[PDB]
């Protein structure tokens, strides 16, 4: 029987490349999405064309609220309903925007940034464990200790996620569930970003003066879920071309 | 004129010793508390007996919610209302209890553990900076954040987020002359509801003296970070753990 | 043409497992050894028996001394002499024994513990880079470097230095397309001098399976780092420790 | 009786300020020096003018060699000879220069850079602890250890080794009541050799004030750690970097 994976925010960019590479490895995939219905569906049809009945989609908002635990439970439940098992959880979905200290209310920013980056991964982890080569892979950030100016909530969420990865690895090890992170430095830059600002970041990267492809990020996820990683838990693998090593 | 400090969860235990030492150093103090009303008032009484009009209490629930921004604004506002200034913020208040992955709802556990340990400190930092000498913030972190207690994921998540806040806020507020630092206990005053057997188990693990830090030892490190002897320290987290975090399994 | 790799201390245990797996991946291999001549020649025989002219041995002491740079240069030269290229360097060889602060002279212990774990890796890295596609270096580190064993200060100093080299060399050799990474075991193959009981005590502290890593499990992570699947990875140290580093005292 | 302290490389710059501040706090001091005889004696004169027979100088090369262990044993002995006790050791002396991977032989650079930054502090630590069975050791580390200067592999290896020594020694010496901590400057007094324009490039990177730390700001952190206010603190490394290490490329 083919194993199954849930990948959150899988419609586009890194999460898409993760879903694709997992599918190519032989995984059936639950493609979670929030706003990107058309892209999520186009991905599912592409993958089902490859092998029928191997891809489904799951819509949920991952903002923190009093319904988020039920939403996260439902996303895990969807994988079991589609595929009768859930072997891999990838916490990829992420809100990302500045929140300076000095039109969204602040409580909404907290809900979105802490919810997507930290609380939803925690609830999903809970649901995943309660329902049981099992592992969870969290998309972290190589630059968590050298954060972007005015990104306190985002950075707090990514720091929290490190704590989740470590705490869950310890707690779930007896159940044989491994929990690891992949930490991009600069990968796919925002779509709006002018090439000239993209280049300011690219130039900082020691290995090649370029950003990671989504596929390069996905390669590290693939390693962490594979049988080549079966003693690996609580580890966060930077995929950053040495960017985090560069002083000011 | 005397500087003023806000200390959250300052009615008992470590927050209280921090409040007292700040007061002995010359600070007027806002004693924030949540449930410990009697203890809060008793401390203000004590401190005001020593120097009149140098201590006030301020009640707030620091659980995460849509009104938490208002509560945090009001804590900082109460420092200005009492003392005309706010020089020091100490983020001490914290919920601490297990939340295993396998009688409160999970929603409530998220709100309390993430609210008190991370979100309220962020909002307090925001309100503090916006109302702005030697200005600084001290966050009560955890020396064991990368070697966490089993089944404490939400607690450990909040303390990890707090590290991120300390670093992010240090960077962003440095242009305003506001320093932001941490003090990270290993084992200090042990939980009231911890059994004496577990207490002694923790004590035996500490290389330096086989005992927990007194509240006053933790407070001493807070005092250093807010002092003139720390004017170039920002984004630093000082472990006060007697070497506990260095001890392998 | 098949790529070529140098593995230090490759005669036995983890070094052998990396050498074997690299060879199974299609590398030709320089099996470096110090005292274990028979085991190193036995491995080379086995590997050549699988594919003719794909393995050679190379004897060298990696203790620090004024000729260590010539020795390390010679190890790289040996790979080029045998195979006409050198694609991968794995720094595995390591002295490991206690050096309490309170029959070897202390200067010999420094030379052996710092030489094998840090200086030789640095000299080999220099020689490797100077002689230069998927070029990389992998350094066998220690997951427990921040939670060290009692009385192993020089060994721990050496492994910490190795972390700095990993990061320093990743930064400086990135323009040359040489990636530099580490793999950090927790407990893998226990020391042969360790009795089963002391072995079991270590085994029992591992959250993931309560067992040590097989030599193969360590080799799997080396194989990933040198692969095309890790082409953007440099300066990273991958723990392969079953959660051991996360477990508090 | 007044306590006594050893400060290595104490003739100038940061080591000088540490020595002055320790003396002002009431310590008698051993001023160690290698080349700076004139300056070491000048500081001695100034301190002894303040309180008679409270400062002595001590000459040693701290480069790694066969005689280094004897040299370090003698630095510690000089403190006992002068003052009948040795309460504090500050490992400040340091060689600092590039050693690109791709003048001095490389083994001489290993000897100086790893010797001064790591091996000498290890040997001094041994000699300090042995003569015992508020004692502490403070090591001068580097806030930028994980974001090193380009082409400074050996230096960076030495400072990483020093972090390892700090933690290993804290663990091993805790049962003796000897605390072991570090202070990690970012940019303080810029190297005299450094060009003026490059000095200003570094200053402008510092979030807190866009300036370097004075030597006295570094010393302030040393003073805290050796004080009774840091009595539960061991294995801690306090950054004094004005946020510098927080700033991304
Ligand atoms: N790209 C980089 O340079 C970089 C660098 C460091 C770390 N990372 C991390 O790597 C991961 C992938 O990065 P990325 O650039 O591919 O991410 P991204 O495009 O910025 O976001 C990924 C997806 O997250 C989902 N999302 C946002 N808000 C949500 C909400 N409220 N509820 C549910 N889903 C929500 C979105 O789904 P919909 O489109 O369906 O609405 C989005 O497509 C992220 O975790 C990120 O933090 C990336
Ligand atoms: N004690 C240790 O060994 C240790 C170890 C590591 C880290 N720390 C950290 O050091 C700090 C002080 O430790 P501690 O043991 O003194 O803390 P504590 O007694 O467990 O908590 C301090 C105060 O936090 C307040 N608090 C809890 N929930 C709150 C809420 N929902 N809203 C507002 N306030 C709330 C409580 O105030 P009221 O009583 O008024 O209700 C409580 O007295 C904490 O941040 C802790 O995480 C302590
Ligand atoms: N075993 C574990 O649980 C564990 C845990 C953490 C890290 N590690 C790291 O992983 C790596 C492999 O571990 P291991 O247990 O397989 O190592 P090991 O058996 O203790 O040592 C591997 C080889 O190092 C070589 N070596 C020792 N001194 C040397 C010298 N002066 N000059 C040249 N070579 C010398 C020896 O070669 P000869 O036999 O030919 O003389 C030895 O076979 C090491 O770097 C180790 O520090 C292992
Ligand atoms: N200044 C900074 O921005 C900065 C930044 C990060 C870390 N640090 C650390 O803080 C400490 C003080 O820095 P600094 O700039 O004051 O240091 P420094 O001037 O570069 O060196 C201090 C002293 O070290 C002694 N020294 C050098 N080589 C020696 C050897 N082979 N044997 C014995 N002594 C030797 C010298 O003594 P003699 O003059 O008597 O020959 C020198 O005056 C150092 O450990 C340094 O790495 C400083
Ligand atoms: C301080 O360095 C960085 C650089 C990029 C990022 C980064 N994080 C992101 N998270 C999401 N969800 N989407 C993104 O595009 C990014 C991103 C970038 N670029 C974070 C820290
Ligand atoms: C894994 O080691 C520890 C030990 C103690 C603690 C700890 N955190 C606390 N937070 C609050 N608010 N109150 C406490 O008593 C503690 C506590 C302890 N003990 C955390 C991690
Ligand atoms: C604190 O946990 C550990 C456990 C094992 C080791 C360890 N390091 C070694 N290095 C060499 N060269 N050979 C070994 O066998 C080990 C070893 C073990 N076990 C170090 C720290
Ligand atoms: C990457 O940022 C830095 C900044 C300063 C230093 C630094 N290290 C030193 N060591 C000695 N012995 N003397 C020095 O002046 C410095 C120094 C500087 N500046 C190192 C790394």
């Amino acid at each position: 029987e083919a194993p199954a994976a849930v990948v959150t925010g899988a419609a586009k960019r890194i999460g898409r490349a993760i879903a694709v590479k997992l599918h190519q490895t032989g995984y059936r995939v639950v493609i979670h999405y929030h706003n990107s219905a058309e892209a999520a569906v186009s991905l599912a049809d592409e993958l089902n064309k490859e092998r029928s009945n191997t891809a489904v989609v799951c819509q949920a908002d991952l903002t923190n609220s009093n319904v988020l635990p039920a939403s996260c439970e439902e996303i895990i439940n969807s994988c079991f309903r589609a595929f009768g098992r859930c072997d891999v959880l990838v916490n990829n979905a992420s809100a990302f925007y500045p929140t300076p200290l000095v039109g969204k209310t602040v409580e909404t920013q907290v809900a979105e940034l802490i919810g997507t980056n930290a609380i939803a991964p925690f609830l999903l982890t809970m649901s995943f464990a309660q329902r049981q080569n099992l592992s969870i892979v969290n998309l972290c950030d190589a630059m968590v200790d050298q954060p972007c100016m005015a990104f306190s909530l985002y950075n707090m969420g990514k720091h929290a996620l490190v704590g989740l990865t470590q705490s869950a690895a310890l707690e779930l090890a007896p159940y044989g569930i491994r929990v690891n992170g992949v930490a991009p430095g600069v990968s796919l830059l925002p779509v709006a970003m002018g090439e000239e600002e993209k280049d300011k970041w690219r130039r900082k990267v020691p290995l090649g003066r370029r950003e990671a492809s989504a596929e390069q990020i996905a390669d590290a996820v693939i390693f962490l879920v594979s049988g080549s990683a079966q003693y690996i838990t609580g580890s966060i693998i930077k995929v950053d071309g040495g960017l985090s090593l560069v002083h000011a």
